[PDB]
């Protein structure tokens, strides 16, 4: 039941450093960061799944200074996902959605794909060109992604737990993300819960429905 | 299998007006709304959940115009989440979070919610003072709410399609989210799939692991 599962899924605080993702989990993974929906399925992103730990101390170069409470979670998880968007949507980019769209059998005509490449185009330049802001525009297809993913590892009874508090300018330098075009925005371990993660035992907490909702 | 449910959902084209939600089922997505996870479970969102007909009529006078090919998704579903950010992360709000996690018991002893109440703070005032971003920061939050409720209606069996497509000034005008503090961001049909949803049956695309991941 996916409604137990958002009732029980909690951020991990502590992992058991032992217990490592099966090869199988691994896959499933990486096809949920793969299949997540976006924008004009636009998937401006780009992931770093580190599971060494010569990757994992990489990328907890980022959990420095003011971060350190989180460097533990980074090494002691089975993996580290880093979620990355792309720091401008270029032309290059969007031709090639449409042209996996056309390999992938969406498109019964050509006339079809134009079009679908036409309004992709459209409301990219309307971020792009217009409001200015695509930056900001695929950073959030990154967080709806990072949700899907949460929930999803959750339901394959993984634990993880999503990271803001990391250097984002150091963990972007560590892996040239700049120069790619790339920038990380969230850092998300998973593997499964040590014994000593206390909030995997603490009651979730929300405001109220009545708060949070209007219904019409 | 949640890996089943991520390769068959879909963005629903054309939904069954006679379809409706169950009550059970209103009242979990409901649930999915609520429980998706939050930096600092800041919970910036606000959500409008329109099952009536003048309800479903007034979100859709924000498709309007070259949005129109999202009309019929808004007034056929049987429900339409409005997904809203707050505009602006207020003292009062960050102590009701804390305030609720102590009511809610996830607080043994009073350092430990002086701990939370210390790392909320100092992270919506690094977006609110030191970055002057809280607006695009809440709105992150909100879209990983998306992700989280998309994968959840998925997996109860329902079908939606989360929707930029439309007029954010004409929807919070036409539900006064402004004066309330709040600003739509995406909007989210759900219901159930007609045979007429050409996306129903056309194969998922995304490009590559071999693109979008990095392995380390
Ligand atoms: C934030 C967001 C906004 C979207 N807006 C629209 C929209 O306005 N109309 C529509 O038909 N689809 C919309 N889509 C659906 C995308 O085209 C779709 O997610 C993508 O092509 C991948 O297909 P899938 O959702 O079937 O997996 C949106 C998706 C996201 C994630
Ligand atoms: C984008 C995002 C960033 C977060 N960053 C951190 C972090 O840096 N360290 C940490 O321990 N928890 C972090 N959290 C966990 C939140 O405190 C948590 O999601 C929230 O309190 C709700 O609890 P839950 O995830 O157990 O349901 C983050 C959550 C999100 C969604």
């Amino acid at each position: 039941d996916i409604i137990s599962v958002a009732l029980k899924r909690h951020s991990t605080k502590a992992f058991d450093a032992s217990k490592k993702l099966t090869a199988e989990e691994a896959e499933k993974i990486k096809t949920l960061l793969q299949y997540s929906p976006s924008s004009t399925n636009s998937q401006p992103w780009h992931f770093i799944v580190a599971s060494t730990e010569e990757g994992k101390a990489r990328v907890a170069k980022s959990a420095a200074g003011t971060y350190v409470f989180n460097e533990r979670k980074m090494l002691d998880a089975s993996h580290v996902v880093v979620f990355c968007a792309k720091t401008a949507m270029d032309d290059a980019w969007l031709e090639r959605v449409v042209d996996q769209e056309e390999a992938d059998g969406r498109f019964n005509t050509p006339e079809a794909k134009a079009a679908n490449h036409k309004g992709r185009t459209y409301f990219a330049d309307m971020h792009r060109v217009d409001l200015k802001d695509d930056d900001q525009w695929m950073a959030k297809q990154v967080y709806l992604n990072v949700g899907n993913f949460l929930l999803g590892v959750g339901a394959m009874g993984l634990d993880a737990v999503p990271i803001e508090g990391f250097d984002a300018a150091i963990l972007d330098e560590e892996f040239g993300l700049k120069e790619k075009g790339f920038t990380s925005l969230v850092v998300v371990p998973v593997g499964h819960h040590s014994v000593e993660d206390f909030n995997a035992t603490l009651p979730k907490s929300r405001l109220p429905l009545s708060t949070i909702v209007t219904e019409c």
